[PDB]
């Protein structure tokens, strides 16, 4: 044991709403030298009875050096699947479960490695807990099928400074390009963020009024084709920084006036699955 803050273990968690497809449920966490193994299960019960059906339990063993999934319903257990490991006892671990309507599609480090079909109904599942030789940084549920070309309104504030939009992601595997605008009201882009696989370079610029400025490229390009990626685009007083999967992968000055940036648009090969504003 080693820290609490938020978030301490056993976990347990009663869902506001059930959870449907297009829903992601993230967890990230450390573990240490020491770990054994650590368990992270979608459960029934109401508010508290435990003890009821498990729509997917999901053991991640250092022992055994697989990633276990099984069923619990009517008293019973059913066969197990499994897939192997890839982490070693200590380092961070990211595990994250898209519910679908016939399965569970379920990512470990953004890369997916198991498609579990529903053995019990989806709708069962009123609560998650996770425990065990685990120390959870980050816990969320959310998202839905969101299709692209994507646009919408940005809140009523919009991404104003000191805030945040977060957007998980994932190019298309056979995808060459996709882009983010961040814009304003006229129509004007603020920042015009577009990863090209094809010039593996990521294009940063602004479109205003009707003209495209400089362009900011180079950098490495953190993405890959079919992995899943965190995009953060953090509004700061001289510029955005933008984040790649925890990473600042670079800062782009302001073009435009910040403040009153309430407009979003999400096109090309990629794949969305979740948008927050932080
Ligand atoms: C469909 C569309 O308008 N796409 C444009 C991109 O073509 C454009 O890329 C730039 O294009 C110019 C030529 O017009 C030149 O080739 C640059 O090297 C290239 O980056 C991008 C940036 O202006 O804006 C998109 O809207």
């Amino acid at each position: 044991m080693a820290t609490e803050t938020n978030y301490p273990v056993p976990y347990r968690s009663k869902l506001t709403e059930p959870f449907e497809p297009g829903q992601t449920l993230i967890i990230k966490g450390k573990t240490a030298e020491d770990s054994v193994r650590f368990t992270i299960n979608l459960h029934n019960t109401s508010a508290d009875f435990s003890g009821n059906d498990v729509p997917l339990h999901i053991s991640v063993r250092f022992d055994e050096g697989k990633i276990v999934f099984n069923t619990f319903s009517k008293g019973e257990w059913g066969k197990e699947e499994r897939k192997s490991n890839p982490y070693k006892k200590g380092d961070d671990i990211d595990i994250r479960i898209r519910a679908h309507d016939s399965k569970f599609s379920i990512s470990v480090d953004q890369k997916e490695v198991k498609e579990y079909e529903h053995r019990v109904p989806l709708s069962s599942v009123t609560h998650f807990s996770v425990d065990g030789d685990i120390l959870i940084t980050y816990i969320h549920w959310g998202g839905k099928y969101y299709p692209v070309p994507y646009e919408s309104g940005l809140a009523g504030d919009g991404l104003a400074p000191g805030k945040s939009l977060l957007i998980f992601a994932t190019p298309e595997k056979k995808g060459k390009r996709f882009h983010i605008n961040l814009l304003k009201k006229n129509g004007d882009i603020a920042l015009h963020f577009n990863p090209r696989f094809d010039e593996k370079a990521i294009v940063r610029n602004s479109l205003i009024s009707g003209e495209w400025g400089n362009e900011e490229r180079e950098g490495k390009n953190p993405l890959e084709k079919g992995i899943g990626c965190d995009l953060e685009f953090r509004n700061e007083e001289y510029a955005f920084q933008i984040y790649v999967d925890g990473e600042r992968f670079a800062t782009y000055a302001h073009r435009l006036d910040p403040h009153d940036i309430n407009g979003l648009q999400i096109g090309g090969d990629v794949e969305v699955t979740g948008i927050q504003m932080v």
